[PDB]
């Protein structure tokens, strides 16, 4: 019931994003306007980039920015979940948000639904609940995704996430921001320079800046050293 604590502001880069989510958020704020108004919203938003490009984090930061309720779930789970399960949880899902107006929901790894019985199961209740949404039910569905081209068209028709917004790799911010996180519990030597990494390491993704470290951390464990230093931060770097 509580809205997130990320924000906008806590977001580095992704501007042309919250250019084109300025509309959501306005909704979220105060769906009763737009319903007066007659107006009308997508209710469906795909994030489109590479993984570990902070697509599911901006999600977290338009509820955040909006003050309202941010319900997660994951693809994957449900696709895992025995035939019919997923369908049945995916029903439970949407019923949990609309006791909740006005809401965000966040499908994570959609690529796991849109893209075997379970999975067929579990879209096919996907794709009714979201057709069962009245112009005035107060929910935003955003979920996330790099390959948008092989995912079920059907995912993509009026209705349904016929909003796609691109996300680029993380810029000089992005990556300081996502290497301060992972280095947390890692000891650093004094001359280890995290925003110069950040600055030297451009067009790398999560993933990268993540087995950077990781890496760095294993070459001093094995050295038997006891702080990491930036030379090792270098070496890990390719
Ligand atoms: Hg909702
Ligand atoms: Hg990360």
């Amino acid at each position: 019931t509580e809205a997130p604590k990320v924000t906008f502001k806590d977001v580095a880069g992704a501007e042309e994003a919250k250019e084109e989510l300025k509309e959501i958020v306005e909704f979220l704020k105060n769906p009763s306007r737009f319903h007066e108004m007659g107006a009308r919203i997508p209710k469906g938003v795909l994030l489109v980039g590479p993984p570990g490009v902070g697509k599911t984090h901006l999600a977290r930061a338009v509820a955040g920015e909006a003050r309202v309720p941010f319900i997660t779930a994951s693809g994957s789970d449900f696709v895992e979940m025995f035939v019919g399960v997923g369908a049945a949880r995916v029903r439970d899902l949407f019923e949990t948000a609309k006791r909740h107006a006005p809401c965000i929901v966040f499908i994570d790894e959609i690529d796991a639904v849109g893209r075997n019985d379970e999975r067929e199961q579990t879209l096919n209740q996907l794709l009714v609940e979201m057709d069962g949404f009245e112009k005035d039910t107060a929910i935003v569905v955003m979920a996330a995704t790099n390959r948008p081209d092989i995912l079920d068209p059907a995912l993509l028709r009026p209705g349904r996430f016929d909003r796609q917004i691109a996300i680029d790799a993380p810029d000089v911010k992005g990556r300081e921001q996502i290497l301060r996180i992972h280095a947390r519990g890692k000891p650093l030597a004094e001359d280890v320079d995290l925003a110069l990494l950040a600055k030297r390491t451009p067009g790398f993704v999560g993933a990268d800046l993540e087995n950077l470290l990781n890496e760095a951390a294993l070459l001093a464990a094995r050295e038997g050293r006891r702080k990491i230093t930036m030379k090792d931060l270098e070496e890990a770097a390719s």
